């Protein structure tokens, strides 16, 4: 489990091709002397499986995570070539507060910033979404768009604004964020579970 | 608790009836210097109690009659290979979504496809845990944590991963076979705030 | 940080007003070599910072601790008289065991006992929770309560039932709880998500 705090950002360094699948390797900031096996890496919104990591006696910092057809086909890692920079964050530990959201990386699918505008040295996106998405896009709302979390800002029909603050355009990949890109899209949680609740 | 992230493929050695129950010797990969009596280890799901421990690596576990009736637990004879996960530490990573080891039934797979190096599982839960089982929300099935790729009423689909199949007991499961199913227990809080209002 | 396995009963040796609070020196079992200056200790499940020890020399086990405007209206602190005996727990450290659940010791409120019956095996507690608390109160759910780690076994509308076995009514200060008492509660990190998100 994740915040939607990012704290690196993590370059596509090599991909090779799977059975039904591709091997990321992806260069971060992160120690991989502080990465287990197994240990679950939030990578711009999904999250994926550590499978192999730098020989102990090597200077290199990367990591290798394997996607296969689910992530592939929801996510925007089927368009990663090498050099693609991606949003990383490290799992939540047992002490770690929750926050006001979690993000767990299991993304739902994908929206597309449609229009980008600036705002004094923040910059306001424009995005849509599919049909499916939208009673969970609500106003005020917290959602994790690339493993960001951010605050919806207006709302219209399937159209809807995030605000991002100088800082979060310097230390995640939002600053190079074009209008036509797709982005990684998780809703919240609990609005999830309450919903498939009404249905019954 | 713990967070459905399988760290160790367990081996039941000993099957002992008891005064309703059953005492379980499971041969592990997991230190026994690591363990203390009383500690909590997830058994495919299952949240059961260290009761005995011994160089040999094996801990011994009791499962009463709540476990064995509504968990897979019944079945389990010797050779048996379960799903094994620690209890979480002060500073261990929540790797999948937080479980807790209270199994609420069973759940029948009904389909498996092969989908490369990874493997497709469709499964069928009870009608009474249907509703608790969300699109891209968080399951438990045998301890591990995993997303609801589609639901369709009490039918659901969950992708598993090559380095899962390696490293769980979901590489040997096949259509017919029952795992254990623990609900994400967020949802409950969702349908107590929903019960309240 | 705390699990809410309770492993000494301290007493209540003294209790002096102070400019907006009050101190309190807690007798323990605790060696208190062991314990350092500014160190968390969860009592009843308050999270309070130690700020005295026995002088050089002393034979004596105690440690003071204050507590402030939030502790005193939040929690039961306010009713503590010298004698009261109180649940305590000491910090866990990183890589430590965590046999109970995820305890910060910051308490939400007070709970009310309703109801003690004795169900052989373990003892029924059915408890009041507060109107802003109850609607994130959920069956199978964690709660703190005076500091000792419980699970909720049922929800009936602002009233919940915890069971306490025959072990924990020794080593805690439930041995001695009866209707009417209050008790520190704390709800689990999911209940505090849920009535954060709500909220
Ligand atoms: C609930 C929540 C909402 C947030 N909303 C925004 C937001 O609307 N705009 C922004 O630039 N940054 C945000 N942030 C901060 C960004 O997530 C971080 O600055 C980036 O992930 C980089 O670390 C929010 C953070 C949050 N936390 C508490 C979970
Ligand atoms: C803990 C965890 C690990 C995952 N590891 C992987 C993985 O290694 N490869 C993959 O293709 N998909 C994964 N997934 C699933 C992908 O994140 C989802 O298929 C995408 O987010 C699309 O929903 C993992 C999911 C997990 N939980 C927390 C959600
Ligand atoms: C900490 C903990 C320890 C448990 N130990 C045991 C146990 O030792 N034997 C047993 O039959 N059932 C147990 N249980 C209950 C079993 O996990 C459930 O009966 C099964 O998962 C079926 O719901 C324990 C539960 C626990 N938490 C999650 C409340
Ligand atoms: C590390 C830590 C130390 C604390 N020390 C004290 C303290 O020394 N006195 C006090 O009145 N309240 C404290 N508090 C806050 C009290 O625990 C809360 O006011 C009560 O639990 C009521 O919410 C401390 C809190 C802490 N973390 C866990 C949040």
């Amino acid at each position: 489990m994740f915040t939607g705090i990012i704290t690196d950002i993590g370059k596509v360094d090599r991909v090779k091709p799977l059975n039904e699948g591709v091997l990321l390797r992806i260069e971060t900031a992160y120690d991989p002397e502080t990465i287990e096996l197994g240990a679950s890496i939030a990578c711009s919104g999904v999250c994926l499986t550590v499978v192999a990591l730098p020989e102990k006696g090597s200077n290199a910092r990367w990591f290798e995570v394997e996607a296969w057809e689910e992530a592939l086909r929801l996510t925007t890692i089927s368009s990663w070539q090498s050099g693609r920079k991606i949003n990383l964050e490290r799992s939540l530990k047992l002490g770690d507060e929750m926050g006001g959201h979690l993000v767990f990386g299991h993304v739902d699918g994908q929206a597309e910033i449609v229009e980008r505008k600036d705002e004094g040295d923040a910059v306001r996106f424009t995005l849509r979404a599919p049909e499916e998405l939208a009673p969970f896009i609500a106003q005020k709302g917290s959602v994790a768009l690339d493993g960001t979390s951010l605050t919806v800002n207006g709302v219209n029909a399937n159209e809807f604004d995030v605000l991002l603050i100088r800082h979060s355009l310097e230390v995640t990949t939002w600053g190079e964020r074009k209008a036509g890109d797709k982005v990684n899209i998780e809703i919240d949680q609990l609005a999830r579970y309450a919903a498939r609740l009404a249905q019954y």
